[PDB]
């Protein structure tokens, strides 16, 4: 007979006037209301984000619910017979795009993501139709934007879009990938075609009608990269072909947001599924009460045959007026046999630059990393992590030199802050692309003092202090340059063919304990002047052949007392406190002149202070000096 | 009585047939002007760009005037009498869409940077009506924007917004932070509201009106990250309440552009008001002359009886028709307590990349940094400088590998070019992420010849030329490879344990003044065959122990005229010119065979060419050439 | 008389009940025809996707064509002897918004390109009617954007536009830069002017006249940078005067894409005249039949003087209504003396973010760059390239440190993977950013095992091996730090001044060959305790001066049978197995006690196993075991 209303403050209070509004597939309805009542203060803050409930009589005595809640509403101008106020009827998804924020979701296939948003926010009204299996994401983020605007985003692109059914008292969302998940309403299984000019039937029935094509692209090519496997080929392409001309014309995207080609391959599909949809759409006129977007039914009555067959409503158009009463609506619908799927309109968030992110991981480690040289960062603006290895996916991180098993390596540690960069922007495929310091992680070297100093200085781990460092260092400093380089603790400098040396002045060598030196072949060792030996201990030398002392001087032998004295003019003196020369078989002792035996002519040699083994040990203690 | 015109060309010569415009805070008025006139060629191009006056007359003899600029005129179809007109008034801010441009603000509020702005186009007509304090900016950015905008986003993110004052003949931006910066119209105190139903009512009063509630948002969370207080709790919170239900849905964002909580909290507080103030807003319309954009009022007569308050005009509409006088107008107000914000409808300029930059400093300076390692650079879009120190602000570098305190450091200087990154695309968060070289700033090494070769080369400053550097390089010619070090000045190696050199062939070394070695504990020397030494000065060994010298088949002691030869067969020679064999006590000289002195059996040893201090001399030369 | 329709299906088939169209330079041209047919049920796919033309009866028999392609159509209600339908005509180029794809161009002007892909895609129906020279492009990429909108992109950037000529079987898109190409319909060179007030002129003229002037922008500079000329001033600037108040506002922007001062003044030049073609616009109304957009005439007989002149006609609109013949026109056009151009209106595609390339070179090259280090890549997304090095243009690749033929070097190798950055998002401007590692270029160290190791480890080329590279790596695991050095060839270390090796503990040498020592001044070891020394081949010190041997205890020299024993006591043991001691000319034996011959005083002195030949070459040989 009409709409009643069933609402807060009561139902008969307000009466429809009129109402006019949309439905549509993956979106949110919207329904204006016209309601008059008798109260002129019918408080707006107490209908404000209430349930609202519509209650359309249908043949039968069924009824039709229009549930949702006030999204926003009014006070008019009316009447001394009646107070005007509207309303806008939303579904309660719309309250997801009231906030905001942004979050990691990890190793959830989409959706289970969605699922997790409605019950974070306390809704249950939904209801999962879904019959494909669908990829686990390891890694997805949402991101400034809405929450709404983030299932949004999710469904478009994994090509899941939703319905609503509603009950008189609660308003649900059902989510579908599938026609068998859609239903014609009880006695609306097939609606009928009057030609309107032999006047308004009584029975529910269509009477405008119209079919629009237009040309769409034939084929989309996807592709990626999968760094773990580098050389596949995951490029994947998905064709739909039509009867009519220029049907061929391909699209071409990357990346696709897949590593496995069956992803790909759903992916594609489901894009050009999209763009297929747009292919014909069907209007159609009439007073149907029963049937909403979501709802099956099949055309029947209508002249050209061909067009007497299953439709999926996409969308739909109301209007309706009573007075103190008509029914209008118009359905928007394709052939049933065709693969539903929603187009890309909603904005997809962009990371706009670098971010920075602190490396994270396990309590007790310092370095957390895997094969690829992947680490997990914590950024600044996930409010709900715990700082550790749960915070974020493995990333890659840029380094100073790449090659097959070689180049440059320095892998970050826990607790330094790096630049996040997003490859196109995207909020899940961040790359570490540089390494910063702050107030905490401090530069190696005093600025701007140390300006001129550059460098690499380590740290042993794990608990390494100040102390524990190996480093590389230069100082440009004019005039003080430096090249220092200090190993913690060993050192080791492998040359595999010739080495060289060279020192333009000053060489200091000084080894706290054990020297071993061994050459191969032969050693020449050169002094342009002098050559001091120092020896503390014993020395001993052996020579497996001939060892030749040459001098062009003076050769000088000298222990305490006993004292041997060689000079280039041929004088050899001997002196000592006593002698034994012994011979197992024969001696000769022969002079050119004269020789003589205990007449005087030999005498003790000067050592000169040389010998002394109290002196020798004070000048071998001097070169080695308590620290 | 009616619309008077003001303007170049003369004031009765166009007569205002209709006008219909808008008023708005925060933005730029329009209004539409049908003009009239008995020339037939009033030249356009003489209004054009030109001030212009309306006048309407109001009660109490007073008048309301509009003045603004004639944005854009035409010629159009018209009377015998009187040849049709168009023009389109908009405030002089208006201008500064006409303008574009590149610009660094450093160390002013924002304030004083639109008012700079203004300064800086010639324009005057605009009054200070601020009252709370501002931050001020250390660097903010004009970037690939009009001046205009520039304006308007800071505007917007500040909570600054403006309303105009009309003199008859000049118009002035006034800005506003607060409703204290608001006036009632003369006589427009308080307005009347009747019933439309009344027909026609002679004084001005309002006769329409509508009430229109929306569900917003409840509250905002922000955040930021200021590195040199890494660790410090920046997250900010503002929450607005309102009496209907589900009015609690929060909202994030991230960055805030803060680095003070008190900073964050008021940016925080505007935009939350923004949001609010599109709550509640009331629709009126009436027949009032003097109320406009900017204006105060308050309402009253009308039934409901809390609906009887005061107003800020946020915007209005009027309609003006002449014949050759009807007046409307329509408002769109707000309850006066409450914080009038803009909402960020003006487009934020983002940096879609990385760009180029060189690094500068003080004239006086080849390296330019502070305590964290940041420079400054100018950027090649900046034309208003002049590549010194105050080009920009201070920048963080990126770094091969940053740690506490620890890891390498390669600090920027001076004319050295750089790539410069934006944080989220935010011109005012510049990062260096990467070093490169151009046509003056050359590679170190020629290439493609030298293509094989990597590493690092060094400068000395100040004052440095092409041979003073330090460098590690690496050629990796195959068949050729080499690892090259040097060092300009000195060279400090120092290892803590055990170090270790190991050759697989030749080593050379050249001192050119002083070795000293000092061996803390034991020594020991192999040396496969031949171990040659040259002294071209004195030599001296000094043994505190025993010093035992081993032959294997002879040892030869030599020099000039002396000769002591020792073989491994037990035969000793010694030959000299003479000699003194010397006992201060007993000597014994026993032989097994026969002891024959003066027999002729010994003689002269051949000392075969050695000892020779000229030979001798000459070897050591050989060894030491001249350069 | 009327319109007749040439189509698919046959002519005579469809019947014009009234069309409406939409003309414009630089734009698609777009027709809505309804119509109708006495074929109830006529496939709308035999007329979707394929050519129409209309057929307009013009003065002399002649005819106005309107060629084109049933872009969209749909099937209505109508009458009942003739059924509804209607189609939307549009441009062949209109295909091209149909397909999308990534690409490179090199090495060609923008003439070129688009005429590349028209080729590409099948397309012959265009001419060329450019008159001015064309700057040669060295990289231009399509990127994520629909063929279409990349030519359309590209003609706006520069100042290229078009317009259409229609014959009655083709549809031709004809290039142009100059009102040289544009012609004038036959018989309407001049178009006259009628009063409306005259109700009617049979003859075709115009009836309604409007002209608009707006303030635009006066002056526009632009600016860019080369890195291969980084002092050069690539500033440029454009000026358009107008007669008018407030003319003079400056635009700037940056970059400006152009690397020669002669092609930024182009591309300046061309940006303001599209501004300034917006100054002054013309609207006419008239009945005209042979003319549309893209032709010439004047205007004949308006009333003010200045009108009656040469106009271009910018865009049109068509009003046509058949019975079973009206027809109007609607013209925008400007002074033909003006420099029409295009306005930036089609999104500028821009990369959001980094990307990962593969570098890329000759077959036979491992390295391959030029005198600036850049190199050649490899996008994943270029599906049409060879990976070779053409694949792109130079790229200039960021380095640690970058100075003035100073700094780091560490070039890409062929397939490497890096990171690519792109200058403010422009795909023509790419530059290295990063370098990462792979399933395939794995990490230098096996990790995590060895995620405390970092440094750099280089490779030996062409034709180098795992086990052929140089290397400096750190070792930071706490207790076993160590710096690794590795030459594969020669190494060499030259310090300019003073050198210092300080070792805490042990230190070991170990050459395969030859060792070779200089000293060109002072040497001086000291050895705390011990110091041996073992010769495998002889021994043979050169001292030109005073070689000065000291024992604090004993000196011993032996070799073989012969033992020469020097005590600190005084005492001198010389045993032998014979002995012949020989002075030239006098010497003398002298004792303060006896001195005892043939006694059995003394006797022969133990060797200790010293002066063993057989252990002396074992205790040398055991220093140095195989292999």
């Amino acid at each position: 007979r009409l709409v009643q209303v069933d609402c807060p403050l009561g139902p008969d209070v307000l009466l429809l006037q009129r109402m006019e509004g949309r439905e549509e597939l993956g979106r949110l309805f919207a329904y204006e209301l016209h309601l008059v009542s008798e109260n002129p203060n019918l408080p707006l803050e107490q209908l404000l984000g209430k349930p609202m409930s519509l209650s359309l009589e249908l043949p039968g005595g069924s009824r039709r619910f229009f549930h949702g809640i006030v999204a926003r509403c009014s006070q008019v101008a009316g009447h001394g017979q009646f107070a005007g106020y509207q309303a806008t009827l939303r579904p309660w998804p719309w309250l997801l795009t009231r906030t905001s924020d942004c979050r990691i979701f990890q190793n959830q296939s989409v959706p289970e993501i969605i699922k997790q948003v409605f019950r974070n926010l306390g809704f249950s009204d939904f209801e999962d139709a879904l019959t494909r299996p669908y990829r686990e994401w390891e890694y997805c983020v949402q991101y400034r934007e809405t929450s709404f605007d983030f299932i949004s985003r999710l469904m478009e692109q994994e090509g899941i879009y939703y319905w609503f059914r509603h009950e008189q008292k609660r308003h649900i969302l059902v989510l579908s990938d599938a026609y068998g998940a859609h239903r014609s309403p009880g006695g609306y299984a097939s609606v009928p075609y009057y030609p309107p000019t032999l006047g308004h039937r009584e029975r529910d029935h269509f009477f405008d009608w119209q079919m629009a094509r237009e040309v769409q692209p034939g084929s989309l090519t996807l592709n990626d990269y999968d760094f773990q496997r580098p050389g596949a080929r995951l490029e994947v392409r998905s064709n739909i072909a039509r009867p009519h001309a220029a049907a061929d014309y391909p699209l071409y995207d990357y990346p696709g947001e897949y590593v496995q080609s069956q992803d790909g391959e759903q992916y594609a599909r489901n894009r050009i599924e999209a763009i297929q949809a747009q292919h014909e759409r069907v209007r159609l006129r009439g007073v149907v009460r029963g049937i909403g977007a979501g709802h099956l039914f099949r055309l029947s009555g209508y002249p050209r045959d061909d067009q007497n067959r299953e439709y999926l409503v996409v969308g739909a158009e109301y209007r309706v007026v009573q007075e103190l009463s008509q029914f209008e609506s118009e359905l928007d619908c394709i052939d049933a046999s065709q693969s539903f799927r929603l187009l890309p309109q909603t904005p997809v968030p962009v990371v706009r630059g670098p971010q920075t992110a602190v490396v994270v991981g396990p309590k007790g480690e310092e370095i957390w990393t895997d094969q690829y040289g992947r680490v997990k960062v914590h950024f600044h603006w996930d409010r709900h992590d715990q700082s550790n290895e749960n915070s974020s996916c493995w990333i890659r991180v840029s380094q100073a030199w790449a090659g097959k098993n070689w180049g440059s390596m320095q892998i970050p540690r826990i607790g330094q802050e790096v630049i996040v960069s997003f490859l196109e922007g995207d909020p899940d495929r961040p790359i570490i692309t540089g390494r910063v310091y702050n107030a905490e992680q401090t530069v190696p070297y005093e600025l701007p003092a140390n300006a001129t100093q550059s460098g690499m200085k380590s740290r042993s781990s794990k608990g390494g202090t100040p102390a524990n460092f190996n480093e590389i260092r230069m100082e440009d400093k004019k005039g003080a340059e430096q090249l220092y380089i200090h190993a913690e603790r060993n050192q080791d400098n492998l040359v595999e063919n010739d080495a060289s040396l060279s020192v333009g002045h000053d060489r200091n060598k000084s080894i706290g304990h054990d020297e071993l030196a061994r050459i191969g072949n032969n050693r020449t060792r050169a002094v342009k002047l002098n050559d001091t030996l120092l020896v503390g201990g014993a020395k001993s030398d052996s020579v497996t052949g001939t060892y030749l002392i040459e001098a062009g001087a003076q050769i000088r032998l000298v222990c305490g007392k006993s004292v041997v004295e060689f000079n280039a003019d041929g004088t050899i003196n001997i002196s000592g406190s006593a002698f034994n020369l012994y011979a197992s078989g024969n001696g000769n002792i022969d002079t050119g002149g004269r020789l003589d035996l205990n007449s005087g002519g030999a005498s003790e040699v000067d050592a000169k202070g040389k010998g002394v083994q109290g002196t020798i040990d004070g000048q071998v203690q001097a070169m080695f000096p308590p620290p």
